[PDB]
């Protein structure tokens, strides 16, 4: 709906709970959801584990899933990602701001790092979708809708899907859905794609590298890169000797924001504190500085459901066969469709030259269920959107 093609039509099941405020809400709910999600998760995880994603992505999937959403299914969807926090209800006016949101990210705000965003539906070949819903999800979304046979021919749909994931992604993400998710029963497939390549607005030389001892949680020794580098950049000791520091990217409305737990320190507190203000907070006392980075040249990948977490977050309906409600996505009888599952799955790799991130998020219709530091955020400076987040605990990395 950008400003190329608020006035645009829309209609389904409509729930109550400048005008930038509405997309700048939007990015505040996106981050709300964000340190919410990444609290579980880490919750979940082993705190010397790795962990890398893209609630923007998340978030994206989600809203488009809305789409077709119906009464309690929809309030979930609407508190969880937390749509219930911008100002007037209108449910159907959470797309509209998405729709203007990613506009200013990944359209011509430009040519200084690469932010690109592609988003498809892939239904079964023999049903019939609402002609709405297929026309708000390539109109809002820009996501099309491509006839895979999920009934006779479910694993070489996954595969398509993978495929096109990957051809979206530059071959970053390739397995975002599991070896059998999919199955004769699958109705539609939303998906989600970010990438990010960027320059470092000040790098780091291949000549000041040097290899070195990395040291486990009780495991033995691995080997690592670390980049160094002297300059001026926005750094801020924060509480408990907790250190922030900002490294942007050429595309300046672009950086990458460090947390570092005081030495030894666990780095569960930070998390488990992490909220959108805290964070704004520690940005807010960003000095700039003249400072000595030792940074790592590393890759991480990360992939995960997300059922569980969300659900621990209130995401119940959507989740159940009996309760679930969808009604809006299938022209006909669109009056049995659960969420089998969500996959997630982001990569991340930083360098000398720069950083580039990528990510995917497919939400399933009736399918099959089923070593020590670091914290890393790619955000977008004018928008306030984290675009992906992590925590690094391997940089000798297999």
């Amino acid at each position: 709906i950008c400003t190329a093609k608020d006035i645009p039509m829309n209609p389904m099941c409509i729930y109550r709970s400048a005008t930038n405020r509405r997309v700048w809400e939007l990015s505040k709910a996106n981050s709300r959801f964000a340190t919410t999600f990444y609290q579980h998760l880490a919750d979940s995880k082993n705190d010397n584990d790795n962990i890398f994603l893209s609630p923007l992505s998340i978030s994206t999937a989600f809203a488009m899933t809305k789409l077709g959403a119906c009464n309690d299914t929809l309030q979930q969807l609407m508190e969880v990602f937390k749509f219930d926090t911008i100002s007037e209800k209108t449910s159907d006016q959470i797309h509209f701001f998405f729709a203007k949101l990613n506009c200013r990210l990944y359209r011509k705000a430009n040519k200084s790092s690469k932010l690109v965003s592609a988003n498809r539906l892939f239904g079964d070949k023999s049903l019939t979708f609402n002609e709405t819903y297929q026309d708000i999800s390539e109109l809002v979304y820009g996501a099309k809708l491509q006839p895979l046979d999920f009934k006779e021919n479910a694993e070489q749909s996954r595969a398509a899907i993978n495929k096109w994931v990957s051809n979206k992604t530059e071959g970053r993400i390739t397995d975002v859905i599991p070896s059998e998710a999919i199955n004769e029963l699958t109705v539609l497939v939303l998906v989600n794609t970010i990438y990010f390549k960027g320059l470092w607005k000040s790098k780091f030389s291949p000549e000041n590298t040097r290899k070195e001892l990395f040291y486990k949680a009780d495991g033995e020794s691995c080997s690592a890169s670390m980049m160094y580098q002297e300059g001026k950049f926005r750094y801020r000791r924060v509480a408990e000797g907790t250190q922030v520091l900002e490294l942007p990217f050429k595309g300046d409305d672009i950086t990458m924001v460090l947390i570092l737990p005081k030495p030894e320190k666990s780095l569960a507190k930070v998390e488990k504190e992490l909220t959108p203000e805290v964070l704004q907070e520690w940005l807010d006392e960003l000095e700039e500085m003249m400072l000595v980075v030792h940074m790592p040249r590393f890759r991480i990948e990360d992939g995960f459901s997300l059922k569980e977490q969300l659900q621990d977050m209130g995401l119940v309906d959507l989740f159940s066969p009996e309760k679930s409600k969808l009604p809006g996505i299938v022209a006909e009888g669109r009056d049995d469709l659960y969420v089998s599952d969500a996959f997630h799955k982001a990569f991340l790799e930083v360098n000398e030259e720069g950083s580039e991130a990528a990510a995917s998020t497919a939400v399933v219709i009736a399918g099959r269920s089923l070593n020590r530091p670091f914290l890393v955020f790619i955000r977008e400076v004018p928008l306030n959107t984290i675009i992906f987040m992590g925590r690094v605990a391997n940089p000798c990395v297999k």
